[PDB]
């Protein structure tokens, strides 16, 4: 049971792991087939099915063994995880005329289990019908169902009837087998307590008392399997203590996997607010030896909205519900799960935790002190200026800057001003003085988990690095000795890694049961991987076959790193602009946690600088604007081992003592008097008195230097020290009153942050610099109007605006204009202001009557702990000073890009690139009117300054960020995407390996909008740049091309374009595309086809072959995309672009240029080839034709390549993209390509042209015959659950509607109709076969629609225009329907394939074809021939043609599609299409696919005698005696009921009848099914066809004159499986006919009543009373079946 539950959970995890979307569309098909052995006697059964709220109900049936074969559809749209938690409910009722319907049985199974089966469906299985209030009594019957789940792109499996599936429900064909137990499984989710729940109520209830930290009333709600259990509400407690078990329960086959714990703040007057949501995954805490789900006692961290309480609705409240990752810590909850395989009482759904468990849980919550450090290296790529930027580090609630704890946390950096990098971006100028953030937090020591997680992650990343080394080895075609050395290095590293012993879970308080189970599972997996590695090292030498096992090892290692008990909360770094939270980044705490067990047990970025991109608080990932690229060196660890921080510490940590001094101006002289309300000798505010003697060094610190003047030195920073080019910016300002007129502001010119600056006329270039532009100009490339102005508002007390918009409004009090142009190549220590405590600036003005100097003293660590003293600062400012700088030199080789978005109206863009690396940025050129630019540009950043040792740069390089932009001449430039990649760091000359261009993806939002071929290198610059390589050549001034060793090596290459034709050109502007032309551009070269004069008259290009010679790269990776444009030619010489496509996948185009028998009809063929009429039957004994049946489309058969192998189809696009998706499809270019390298020697002759033989490009008229066989499982379009389908075919301008020949009331219609049309290919190539619902009083609802490219049937290279049969036949029903004889088709494919034309022998027995001579005696060995066979030479030619891989005579199954459900099957349509071109003459006779009728039979029953009949149900006469008379009817024919004469006054149960019963019933021998058709009711508009198995009901009744007619027993005989009777009534007994429960009962002998004609014997009638079978009375019968002519030959009367 434990292993069964574990296998169930792992199966549902593996089956649900690919679905993550929040909405998804699904369809559930629930078919009920046959109920069997149902409880009760004389019952009247009906079935209701309830799926996901919707419900349906079968029509009413008869007897204890009903048959339905009725299908229901349930179309739902919800989360995939929600749908697997939903349930199917099959309920069986007994209807009544005057009462409500009573219940006997029920079955329930979730949608997840029927999704977990392969094919996403369980087919024709049996259910155990269980009474819900009487489940101890066992099964009260069985129910055969077949249920399907279809997702997007999924299809149902096909069906076969005689597939070991007819009957035999006993220990066979069950949905739930009897080997498993249907017991209850309970999970005891003990919920102990919670901590750090934020303020979620108003503070005005507390502050008028004159307890702000406890303003929440939390209770945890457990959502599991649709049920919700809420705990008690702890009023006014941010750290509640519930101590309550939640007893979740499931029936075993219907598991739910996702436990949802949601803490809610209870509100008396309003709705409950969401604190946070965490999930306990049952399959992640269980494994399949295996173990049941066990978890805890462990804290689960909650994440969601920021903790800062506002009375307003929270804009990030969706993060509290678990949607989105969460941006702030919302508390954590201590839970424990324990699985018991028992039925807990339902009254104990909520109960208190026992007191002994409360003492055990104390060892799982002991705290340990932790010290966290973060050295902020660089912050760059800032789009924002104004205010100031401060980074806050927090883990849990520790370090929360807005929290009202009294401790000064020092968890924030200082406020910094963004500085322009000269090109596009901004950066904080930290330089050699990095900010340092230190904080102290207390968490459980769970290092025994995170050490194993970190070591397994180190194993996984080493294995992934070696895997990528092997991939680059096999892709670069390296020598095999180096590949074997890399493989042996991989295997040796795996062997050395997986000998690692896991940390011992002994003697530690925080060890759980899940810790022991996970440790055992990890040790077993590591030992298995180690033994497989030792086996593989000596077993095999081929690295290609072994590589699939290495990926399995990496996937197994990825599964080992999962830790559900990671109670360490994430370190969240918040950028704060002004006082508002702006952007967040979440680093997992295990990624930076330090371990004393080694470097592998420590985190990947523990004590190492890492690049994190902060995100806006509801971004799935980075969008059009990144907030900041932040590089931070985070070291987390225990405070007891904080002395180990010195090895990870780079630079010297320095703290400062800070002090201010103030003076005022009296009588024209400065003096300390006049300070009204402020001290002489004080802080920055002036309200707190300090001294230089007050500040003293703490424990572990000493003074360095002396108390000195520090007037904020280096504030006039040199932002352009290492720059060869720069762009200066001065922001003109202008102010007005609201509603007034504009005038220049008092700060008429500022910098980007708002601090005042010089006028454009005042400033000059510095020495060593000169202007590139002669005058300033405003920037239109912003959020500004036509004159370069953005507009803002001022609210007091803020002097200047903080937000700006692009348009002028009357409430705007300010406006700002950015002026840019480019460039090439006091000492006393006091600051002055007009007011006391004001903003003191550099020099004294006329009104500055106050002054103030800033003052500092340096302080350095003293004791042996060194850099660990920053954790002992228990707040002054902590910084990290680097004593030296390392100069580097970065070169980015931006070669080209492909498949970019179209962001202009002319379906192209003008892409350029902003290449950014740390505090440096440069711009590539703009390539106009392309989506596949080739910049061919080397971007050189000379003399970039990176601090820290070069080894830390080599291990973790800063990222190079590639922001692509569509340039627009007006307005702001639009965003194309962002590519982040690392450069190749070179610290010396001996590792000078040439960098390799790679196709990094261009990330626009969550989808990949193209790729860019780009690489970078970062060379440690030596003395005077001597070790730097040579500068690249220049094709323009300051424009380097990508150098020869890094550029793809080009060779002369031919591109052949089969410009066949254009299809479905939608209208451009006000007119249709009448005069198009094709332009094919690749590699900078372009070719143009001839102009089609009229596309309507000629949809194909006259010159269908184009040729071009482009220098293309030898490497298949570096192949540029194939650009196609279509140019319409119009009046006034206008040539617009009316469509374009990009084909980046070109290796498909690579090629080597030098390389009882009178019933026989078509339905006999169909039933012999697709069904189970007769296994090895009479038809295949004659050896006639067999059809092929495809379960999918003919274009989805992989043998024929989708019928595009003549010419493929590429969709054209136009206009701007549809929110980063594809643009509007304005047509389809049809053609193919052949790319092959040309010889570089002109004396060598050219390779032959690959498009050798082409068909006629003029339009051809074709006779198209669409034979539609039948529909299967159509979506219902009526209120009764059925449909009235017909066929509507649209072919160009001709529409055939078969509405007058619809089929009434079926979901499996048998159409059997051929529709012959004429059309002109390829103008009318789009054949559209649609199914519509006949409706008398309403409009017709469309079932589905499928599209056939008839040009892909005609011009296909595999002969799909007519499927060739296996038999050349000239007469009868299998007559050759193709136009061409098999000799003509054989010589056609011979002229095709480069083969010689085949020669005919004189006697027709030999055909020589392609170097092989074929004989008719080869194929006709032991083959039966008949009179309808044709010529022997055509027979042999047809036998040869089937070995050529052509399309056989087939019935494809086309999926019906609809906009109601865009990728879900609305039904299936078995059919096929023959296309016959009229240039090849008339075709043969069409196949008569008209559906056969049901042959009428009469079932003849003789009622000889009866024996042992139960006594009569009493009446007024009241005597103890028996009444025997026999009723008889066939189900479906209850209007033809007949009865015998009543044998009254029986004394021993015997009655002599000699009666007869003649029941007319229709029959299909092929389907083995009876046919009955009737109207259901009075308002039934048309007749419904019902297909049921033929069966006979024979009942014993007991008539009374003085009372109602009464019933005794029933007997049922299947006409296909008639049970062989006993020859004597003594041998006839109860239960010789099968009883179906268990324990292998007697299988009765069966014989067919259709095959064996007549037999005589005895059969028992029986009933079920009180759950047990009762012998109701035997009856002697003779059963035989007559047909019509046998009935006229010998009538019975
Ligand atoms: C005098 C106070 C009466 C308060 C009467 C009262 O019931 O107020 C309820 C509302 C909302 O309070 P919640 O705790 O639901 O907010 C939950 C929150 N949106 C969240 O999601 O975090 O309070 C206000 O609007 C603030 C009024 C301030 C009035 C000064
Ligand atoms: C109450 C009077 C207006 C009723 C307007 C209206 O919507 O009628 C729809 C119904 C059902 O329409 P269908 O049978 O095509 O089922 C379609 C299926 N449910 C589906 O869509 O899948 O029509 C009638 O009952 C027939 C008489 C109509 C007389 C107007
Ligand atoms: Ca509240
Ligand atoms: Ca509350
Ligand atoms: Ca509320
Ligand atoms: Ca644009
Ligand atoms: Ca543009
Ligand atoms: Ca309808
Ligand atoms: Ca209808
Ligand atoms: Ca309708
Ligand atoms: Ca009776
Ligand atoms: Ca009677």
């Amino acid at each position: 049971s434990e292993a069964q539950l574990a296998r169930r959970l792992t199966k549902v995890k593996n089956s649900r792991r690919m679905l993550s979307n929040k909405p998804q569309d699904f369809q559930i098909r629930v078919r009920v087939i046959e109920g069997r052995q149902l409880s009760g006697n004389n019952i009247r059964p009906v079935v209701k099915v309830h799926v996901c709220g919707q419900t349906h109900r079968t029509r009413i049936k008869r007897g204890n063994n009903p048959f339905f074969d009725e299908l229901f559809f349930y179309n739902v749209n919800m989360t995939p995880s929600e749908l697997m938690d939903e349930i199917i409910s099959i309920r069986v009722y007994n209807s009544h005329s005057l009462r409500a319907d009573c219940l006997m049985g029920e079955f329930k199974i979730d949608v997840g289990f029927v999704y977990d089966e392969p094919g996403h469906a369980v087919m024709r299985k049996w259910l155990l019908l269980n009474d819900p209030e009487d489940t101890s009594s066992g099964s009260k019957g069985y129910m055969k169902v077949s249920m399907f789940v279809l997702g997007t792109g999924d299809e149902p499996p096909p069906e076969r009837r005689d597939r070991d599936n007819d009957s035999d429900d006993v220990e066979s064909n069950l949905l739930l087998p009897a080997g498993i137990a249907l017991r209850w499984v309970t999970f005891l989710l003990k919920i102990y307590r919670a901590e750090d729940i934020p303020q979620m109520d108003d503070a005005f209830s507390q502050t008028v008392k004159e307890d702000k930290k406890n303003l929440v009333d939390p209770f945890v709600e457990v959502s599991f399997a649709g049920k919700k259990v809420c705990t008690n509400i702890i009023e006014k407690n941010a750290n509640p203590e519930w101590n309550q078990v939640v007893n979740l329960q499931i029936k075993f086959p219907s598991v739910c996997e996702k436990i949802k714990l949601t803490i809610y703040d209870w509100d008396r007057l309003t709705k409950n607010d969401v604190v946070g949501t965490t999930y306990l995954h049952l399959s992640k805490i269980a494994a399949s030896v295996g173990f049941v789900p066990t978890f805890g006692p462990c804290y689960l961290n909650l994440y969601g909205s920021p903790r800062e309480y506002t009375g307003f609705p929270d804009p990030y409240d969706e993060l509290n519900t678990g949607k989105g990752e969460g941006v702030a810590y919302r508390g954590r909850i201590l839970v424990e799960l324990a699985t018991f395989l028992e039925k807990t009482p339902p009254d104990k759904k909520l109960e208190p935790i026992s007191n002994d468990d409360l003492l055990v849980v104390e060892k799982y919550q002991r705290r340990r002190k932790y010290s966290l450090s973060a050295v902020f290296h660089s912050a760059t790529m800032l789009q924002d200026v104004g205010e100031a930027i401060q980074f806050e580090v927090s883990i849990g609630n520790y370090g929360n800057r807005f929290d009202t704890t009294c401790k000064p946390l020092a968890s924030t950096t200082q406020y910094s001003r963004a500085v322009f990098d000269g090109n596009y971006y901004y950066y904080l100028p930290w330089a050699h003085t990095k900010p340092v953030v230190t904080l102290t937090s207390y968490w459980e020591d769970i290092s025994h988990r995170l050490d194993a997680v970190n070591t397994l992650l180190a194993m996984a990343e080493r294995l992934q690095t070696n895997i990528e080394a092997l991939k680059s080895g096999i892709q670069g075609k390296i020598p095999a000795n180096q590949l074997a050395e890399l493989w042996l290095k991989l295997i040796d590293e795996v062997i050395e890694d997986t000998r690692y012993t896991l940390p011992l879970t002994e003697g530690k308080a925080n060890v759980t049961v899940l810790d022991t189970q996970i440790r055992k599972l990890r040790s077993r997996s590591l030992s298995q991987i180690h033994e497989a590695a030792v086996r593989m090292r000596s077993e095999a030498t081929d690295v290609k076959s072994t590589l699939a096992e290495i990926e399995d090892w990496l996937d197994k290692l990825m599964q080992l790193t999962e830790e559900p008990q990671n109670s360490m909360p994430d370190i969240i770094i918040w950028m704060i602009r002004g006082e508002k939270r702006l952007a967040y980044a979440r680093i997992p705490a295990h990624q930076v946690l330090y371990s004393t067990s080694g470097e592998n047990a420590s985190g990947k970025y523990c004590g190492k600088t890492q690049t994190i991109f902060l995100k806006y608080p509801q971004e799935k990932n980075n969008g059009p604007k990144v907030p900041v690229e932040l590089r931070v060196n985070i070291w987390l660890g225990l405070s007891a081992v904080e002395k180990k921080f010195n090895s990870f510490a780079e630079g010297t940590f320095t703290v400062f003592a800070e002090m201010y001094e103030n003076q005022a101006l009296m009588f024209g002289k400065w003096g300390t008097s006049g300070l009204v309300g402020r001290h002489k000798f004080s802080d920055v505010t002036g309200k707190i008195k300090l001294k230089r003697e007050f500040f003293l060094p703490p424990k572990g610190w000493e003074w360095e230097g002396e108390w000195i003047v520090d007037p904020e030195r280096s504030l006039l920073t040199e932002a352009d020290a290492g720059h060869t080019e720069f762009t200066d910016e001065v922001y003109q300002n202008e102010s007005r009153y609201p509603g007034g007129d504009w005038k220049p502001a008092e700060d008429t010119y500022t910098d980007a942050n708002g601090d005042k600056a010089a006028s454009p006329s005042e400033l000059t270039c510095p020495p060593g610099w000169e202007w590139e532009d002669d005058a300033w100009s405003y920037d239109i490339n912003r959020a500004v109007d036509e004159k370069g102005w953005e507009y803002g508002i001022t609210i007091p007390p803020d002097h200047k605006p903080k937000s700006w918009v692009a348009a002028e409004k009357m409430y705007h009090t300010h406006r700002r204009r950015r002026l840019v142009r480019k460039r090439k190549k006091d000492q006393e220590g006091w600051e002055y202001a007009s007011l006391i405590g004001w903003k003191f600036h550099w020099k004294q003005r006329s009104s500055d009557t106050f002054r103030r100097r800033r003052w500092r003293r340096k302080m350095a660590p003293s004791e042996t702990h060194g850099a660990a003293a920053i954790f002992k600062l228990e707040t002054p400012i902590v910084s990290c000073n680097f004593d030296r700088v390392y100069i580097y030199h970065l070169r980015c080789y931006v070669y080209q890009a492909r498949n970019l978005l179209a962001l202009d109206k002319d379906s192209f863009s003008d892409p350029y690139a902003h290449i950014c690396f740390l505090h440096r940025s440069k711009t590539t050129e703009i390539i106009h009117s392309t989506l596949n630019p080739t910049w061919d540009q080397t971007i050189i950043f000379d003399e970039v300054e990176i601090y820290g040792e070069p080894q830390t740069v080599l291990q973790n390089p800063p990222k190079v960020i590639m922001e692509l932009f569509d340039n627009d001449q007006v307005g702001k430039d639009e965003f194309l995407g962002r590519s982040i990649f690392s450069p190749v760091v070179k610290l010396n000359s001996e590792m000078d390996i040439t960098p390799k261009l790679l196709w990094h993806p261009v990330m626009n939002g969550d989808k990949a909008c193209g790729d860019v071929l780009v690489t970078a290198e970062l060379i440690l610059r030596g003395k005077d740049g001597s070790n730097l390589p040579i500068l690249p050549p220049q094709r323009a001034p300051n424009l380097y091309m990508v150098p020869q060793g890094i550029r793809p090596v080009v060779q002369l290459t031919a591109i052949e374009i089969l410009a066949w034709g254009l299809r479905n050109m939608k209208n451009f502007q006000m007119a249709s595309i009448t005069s198009p032309s094709l332009v094919v551009e690749c590699g900078g070269e372009r070719v143009e086809s001839v102009v089609i004069k009229n596309l309507k008259k000629t949809p194909n290009f006259p010159s269908s072959v184009l040729f071009m010679k482009v220098f293309l790269p030898k490497e298949e990776l570096y192949m540029p995309p194939l650009v196609i444009k279509v140019i319409d030619h119009r009046q006034f010489g206008r040539k617009p672009v009316v469509g374009q496509c990009t084909i980046e996948r070109l290796d498909r185009f690579r090629c080597d240029p030098y390389a009882e028998e009178e019933i026989v009809d078509w339905w006999s063929k169909f039933y012999a080839s697709s069904g189970e009429h007769e296994k090895c039957g009479q038809y295949i004994q004659k050896g006639y034709s067999k059809l092929k049946i495809y379960n999918c489309e003919l274009e989805n058969v992989a043998e024929f390549e989708g019928l595009t192998d003549f010419s493929d189809t590429f969709k054209l696009y136009r206009g701007k993209s549809d929110e980063n998706e594809d643009p509007s499809v304005v047509g389809e270019f049809k053609g193919s390509f052949r790319i092959y390298p040309l010889p570089d020697d002109p004396s060598v002759p050219a390779p032959p042209r690959q498009f050798r033989e082409l068909p006629d490009s003029v339009p051809q008229e074709c006779t198209v015959r669409i034979y539609i066989v039948r529909g299967l499982e159509l979506q219902p379009q009526d209120n009764n659950g059925l449909c009235d389908p017909y066929i509507k075919i649209t072919l160009g301008k001709k529409v055939i509607e078969d509405r007058d020949h619809y089929i009434p009331n079926t979901l499996n219609p048998v159409f059997g109709r051929m529709y012959e049309l004429s059309c002109y290919l390829p103008q009318e190539k789009d054949l559209k076969i649609s199914v519509y619902d006949y409706d008398t009083f309403t409009r017709d609802e469309k079932v589905g629609e499928t599209i056939i490219d008839l040009e892909n049937r005609f011009l296909s290279r595999f002969g799909s225009h007519c499927g060739i049969p296996e038999e050349y036949c000239v007469s009868g029903v299998n007559t050759w329907r193709d136009q061409l004889r098999p000799t003509q088709l054989l010589q056609n494919v011979a002229r095709f394939k480069g083969f010689p034309q085949p020669i005919l022998s004189e006697d027709g027995s030999r055909i020589r074809y392609g170097g092989r001579d074929y004989s008719l005696d080869e194929f006709e060995a032991n083959k039966i021939l008949h009179q309808h066979l044709g010529a022997p030479e055509e027979r042999l030619a047809l036998h040869i043609l089937r070995t050529q891989g052509l399309v056989p005579e087939h019935v494809e199954t086309r999926t019906l599609h609809s906009t109601f459900q865009p990728n879900i099957s609305q039904g299936k349509l078995q059919m096929w299409v023959d296309v016959f071109p009229k240039s090849l003459g008339p075709p043969g006779p069409p196949f008569n696919i008209t559906p056969r009728k049901a042959k009428k039979y009469y079932l003849r029953v003789i009622i000889w005698n009866t024996k042992d009949v139960i006594l009569d149900e009493k009446s007024i006469t009241g005597e103890e005696m028996s009444d025997i008379y026999v009723k008889g009817w066939v189900p479906g024919n209850e209007e033809n009921k007949q009865k015998t004469d009543v044998h009254y006054r029986s004394l021993d149960g015997e009655g002599n009848f000699n009666w007869r019963f003649v029941f007319p019933f229709d029959y299909l021998p092929a389907e083995q099914l009876c046919i009955v058709a009737k109207k259901e009711h009075f308002w039934s508009i048309d007749q419904t066809e019902f297909r049921i198995p033929p069966r006979l009901i024979i009942q014993i009744w007991d008539n009374d004159k003085f009372s109602l007619d009464d019933y005794l027993g029933f007997l049922e005989l299947d006409l296909r499986h008639t049970i062989i009777p006993a020859k004597s009534p003594e041998k006839c007994r109860l239960d010789m006919i099968p009883d179906l429960k268990a324990m292998n009962p007697l299988k009765a002998k069966t014989a067919s009543l259709f095959e064996q004609k007549s037999m005589k014997g005895w059969w028992p009638c029986y009933a079920e009373k009180d759950g047990a079978r009762v012998m109701a009375g035997k009856v002697e019968m003779t059963l035989e079946i007559l047909n019509e002519k046998e009935a006229d030959e010998r009538p019975a009367g």
